[PDB]
């Protein structure tokens, strides 16, 4: 019986290691990682899609988390860091509950329903955007642009150049229509992203792709309050369902409720504030009945996220949460480790 | 800085060790404790008063807890076990919150307000007695008599002889009017408590005092749905206070919210049941708007505590929680250890 | 003499180890197992057919168990995991009896007679299916298809198309008449099973044959209550046998009696409930004289097996118990281990 | 949690060691025990009272068992060995069930109900004696007299001298009226028991009192098939009850059912036969439905105990089983050890 738990705990540590490396890059004030080789080259990066693509993974269970994370990229092309962090948080809280005495099978079925209601509420709370002239598209473009307005303006201009129904096509991907060249300017003709030298093209094309996918998802799925505020808004209701669920199976719902707060906690931690008090003081304005406010990362004061302009696409967070729940369930479902024939 | 926390942990572990050796006697299906000497004498007792009286204490933090608990006993003559267990839980999760990074003063000042609202709501939940012929006095005598009916009837029979307005006299302690003699019968004259042999006189005398004090308090303060149900009922509202309180300080209100679960948790655990599943399944019937429901100690089925016939006095629980809060606040405040002259 | 028993004990622990690896996959809420290579590839599988194919078996006592398990798979293509988890229980209880002082040769014939009367009573308890219009066909198809109704419907829709006497042909195998192709829909023309991608065909083709074999076995041998309830039912009759067998040899009949409870015990354990408490109350529900009372696998309350709708074919369990008896007999007779040229 | 169980295991081993030190003296072919000192003085004896009154006890769990076992002697004056061995078996099986996962409080109440049930069936099964000249009164004195008829005959000769109603009172016991003097012949004047030398007076007086108590009990409450047959008779009924108890509580009832077989197991083991086979062929002979079959101590052939004459009085066995159940419960309750002032 201890060996079965040790099998799960060994897999959990592999997942937590992947989340540990990529959870420091969350939010608008994230931190970058160092990637080194035996030959000695360096790759400074803060975009998690590059971190997961260019990380040495040897433990068998870690590969599944990256597989789902890049499946999300195949879907819409953004939000892999959030999915990895949520999956790590879910698995960590699940193993914490199992160590408390809950059987793993009960935690899995609790986690399933918790993620189900969380997706339901995130879908409900997503507010649609009225036309491409709305400033919320500028807001969601700037945040995907790493707070560089020069790239941000040319993607939103291109979006209004194309149109609404042409953007609604599911067979068309805007990320295939972005190209970056060196020594050029920023304009739309297929858009051209200017770069200084050849080495600057690689990251500029990446951020152009990210902004393209953000504005792509914004029109179809609407708008959700970013910065982890939506996660807290759904976490409160998931806790209500945890009080609603009967039996030992509820403690998976509590695990989903706690795991949903990890994005906001890591955003405030990366912003250079103490998470445990900034999470406490954030609950003051959540008593007012409005569930669209969080914390800004520059002054540490509680402010509503519509006015602050910290916005996230609805499909990115919805799919990130779905993938995180699916992989957390899949990695919790393992009980034994065996060597092949 | 670690030395200031190290001194807190040693104070905590002394308090915890007192509670771990007393908490097993809580509830109707409690278990006894064996006490040994260098001479090897045996003292089998399940009453917390005697175990706390005769137990060796060397760590100064432990002495304060039993001084507070026995002053509580000097007040009304019962409830020391519940107070000690509650103090242990409060101190344990006080240090648990500090381990997470919360400052100690914030936890202290959160414990203060949590205990304040818990006392207020336990006062408001206490239901008064409608005359002394009410069967709930039979119930509160029966639980105080270790579920032995021969002691349960004579204390209520004597009490109805005394009356009411003579019973509310604060200078009158009814537990001083009990005397047990070997080989006698059961009657009032002074309630004469029969016993088989001389050695049996001590435990019967102690049980007579316990039942006498229970019925004494039942008229003064009314009744509360016991078995840990009332502490759960006020724990829910203390959790609402925690969601109402601002800043880092709210983590102490959460500590009070959890510490009120420990009596019911350890009542269920001592019954031979899994406390996790039974605490999970007990929140179902609390959604109906009623807050007077608990769990039985024989079948494991969730039943209403008024009809289940398990009731405890109001002042005993009130003052036990007050003493537990006061001693938790007094013991979390210490930060350093120095030798004297 | 110690060497003879030690040479047996090393054989038992091999059958125990291979049984332990697949015991977690039993039941509708089973847990998957990952199979790592030297090169690091992984196969997540919850079916017991594949885990035995793709695992090292170096201690040759396990080779006999895998050989007889796949030999069992050859007739009716299902229930190999039940066969090996019953074999492990029988062998473990037999060696436990041998530890008490019973010689092995007595336990061998006790096992023989107990398994014989267990086969007799599990055959008798089987209830024939009323045509192909009976919804028990849907019930037995859904369970074999991992509780996925989309694949469950097509197998029984085809089975309607084949007929009664054409399915009753012993030389005709309907598991060869199921084929899976990627990118297609589900229809019967040959049963075509749809799949998303090429990698999804590998598992869909497997579960198609499993579901096909379930409905094939159902017509031949009728229906038996699943979830381990039938093994619990025949266990009591084996216990009644044990009191009738004269001499030291009966204790093998006790080994059969205790081993037949292992399926229900492990299905309950994998479900996330306590096996002892949830198996004790089952026999308390057997007072009515009916032998179908089993346990639901998400609420944990005892429920009559037929009405829950989770039901398993009769011949698969018949031959699984026969194979478990054959291998438990075969392994126990091995007393010495030596080498060749 | 481990310490609470380890505190029980040290208490269990003390009881087991006491029972293990007097288990070989049970039955008509019992084996003596050698006591030693620092001075080297030694006493050879097989009367368990003379061992338990003299062997050294330092673990306080053993002193309670000897206290209640000698209280049984104070009540009647015989059957202390069976009380001790039953207490040991009950405690050993209680801890065996706690090892599996049953909480101690559940086993405790299961044991309580099992012992109450066993007392009820022994009360029913104990048939009365028809007059004083019935040969079973000769037989009970014979077994009480270490299979020597010289002491047995004078006891029944005195018993007819006193009278039936004179024996019926509780205020008078003829265990005190027996007196042994050296150099005297066997006659009654005061039952004068002859002895060879002064040293022979001690054990002869002791066995005279034992035989006196045996025939006291025989008229007082009748007779019960001894040699362990009656405990096997009631153990089947306790096993039948075990299947009716709901939930986790039953495993105490199974412990009571098993612990009642330890008496006959030890009579057979001390006799020089394999207990496991001679229990199987005994329970295989109970097909007729009668509850008087046992095993003879000279040939090992299964015979009815009435014809063999091996008989034991009813009240001694009833009180021994009651004391064994009470002490097993009271030693199972203990879960924590502390040093006192």
């Amino acid at each position: 019986a201890d060996e079965r738990f040790q099998a799960l705990l060994t897999n959990v540590n592999a997942v937590r290691a992947i989340a540990d490396a990529v959870e420091g890059t969350l939010g608008p004030k994230g931190l970058d990682v160092m990637l080194v080789d035996k030959f000695g080259e360096v790759t400074i990066t803060n975009d998690g899609v590059t971190i997961l693509d260019q990380m040495d993974v040897q433990h068998p269970a870690a590969r599944m988390l990256i597989q789902v994370a890049r499946a999300q990229e195949e879907e819409v092309g953004d939000g892999t860091t959030t999915a990895t962090v949520l999956a790590g948080a879910l698995v960590s809280e699940g193993v914490n509950q199992v160590e408390q005495g809950v059987p793993v099978s009960r935690v899995i079925e609790g986690l399933r329903r918790g993620v189900e209601r969380a997706l339901e509420l995130l879908r409900k709370q997503a507010l649609p955007v009225e036309g491409l002239d709305d400033p919320r598209l500028r807001a969601v473009a700037r945040i995907a642009a790493r707070e560089r307005e020069d790239i941000a303006d040319l993607v939103v201009e291109a979006a209004r150049h194309i149109g609404e129904d042409k953007l609604q096509d599911p067979n068309f991907k805007l990320a295939d229509t972005v190209t970056a060249r060196e020594g050029a300017e920023n304009q739309v003709i297929t858009v051209l992203v200017g770069a200084a030298t050849e080495e600057v093209v690689g990251e500029r094309e990446r951020v152009a792709k990210d902004a393209a996918s953000a504005v792509q998802a914004a029109i179809r799925g609407g708008v959700v309050p970013g910065g982890g505020a939506a996660e807290l808004a759904v976490a409160r209701e998931v806790e209500k369902l945890a009080e609603e669920v009967k039996g030992m199976e509820r403690y998976g719902v509590e695990a989903v409720a706690e795991a949903l707060k990890k994005p906001l906690r890591q955003i405030v931690a990366n912003a250079g504030f103490n998470p445990l008090e900034k999470l406490g003081d954030l609950r003051a304005a959540h008593r007012t009945g409005n569930d669209s406010l969080g914390i800004d990362c520059d002054t540490g004061e509680v402010v509503d996220m519509w006015e602050a302009g910290v916005i996230d696409p609805a499909p990115v967070k919805l799919h990130a949460l779905k993938a995180a729940g699916e992989v957390a369930a899949a990695i919790l479902r393992i009980n034994t480790i065996i060597k092949m024939k």
